[PDB]
């Protein structure tokens, strides 16, 4: 069905090196500490150890390369891809940001051959903006069009 590409593994390899900040090869609680404090978090060495227990299937207090890739190579996120929401995002995203804005929608309805006033477009993006609000993304379009 789908063909995996070495590109994915390279992605997990870039994040791995970004975490280890001491040339070690293994991610400890100290290195990870600076990994969460340099991004946007201020937890502690104790709570951190707890977040490491789930990323440790041996009992060593650290993570290796086969555990970091086997954990993030499975799921990590959710990006449904169907022939329906695929063409839709391809026609609503002509700038590149990869997001549908109330403005673009206005220029898309007039091109197809219809006539919607700014009031109709803004109200539309609002009914589909359940988690974005102000902007829409892939997931939103997949959960706004399909619904029992
Ligand atoms: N979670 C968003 C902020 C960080 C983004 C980069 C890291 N992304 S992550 O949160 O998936 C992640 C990466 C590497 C080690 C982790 C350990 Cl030891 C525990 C929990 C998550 C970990
Ligand atoms: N290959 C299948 C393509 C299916 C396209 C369906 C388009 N369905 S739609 O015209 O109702 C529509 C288009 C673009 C954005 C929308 C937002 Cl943000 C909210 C509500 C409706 C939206
Ligand atoms: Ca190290
Ligand atoms: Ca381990
Ligand atoms: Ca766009
Ligand atoms: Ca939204």
């Amino acid at each position: 069905a789908d063909q995996l590409t070495e590109e994915q593994i390279a992605e997990f390899k870039e994040a791995f090196s970004l975490f280890d900040k001491d040339g070690d090869g293994t991610i400890t609680t100290k290195e990870l500490g600076t990994v969460m404090r340099s991004l946007g978090q201020n937890p502690t060495e104790a709570e951190l150890q707890d977040m490491i227990n789930e990323v440790d299937a041996d009992g060593n207090g650290t993570i290796d390369f086969p555990e970091f890739l086997t954990m993030m190579a499975r799921k990590m996120k959710d990006t449904d891809s169907e022939e329906e929401i695929r063409e839709a995002f391809r026609v609503f995203d002509k700038d590149g940001n990869g997001y549908i804005s109330a403005a673009e929608l206005r220029h898309v309805m007039t091109n197809l051959g219809e006539k919607l006033t700014d009031e109709e477009v803004d109200e539309m993006i609002r009914e589909a903006d359940i988690d974005g609000d102000g902007q829409v993304n892939y997931e939103e379009f997949v959960q706004m069009m399909t619904a029992k």
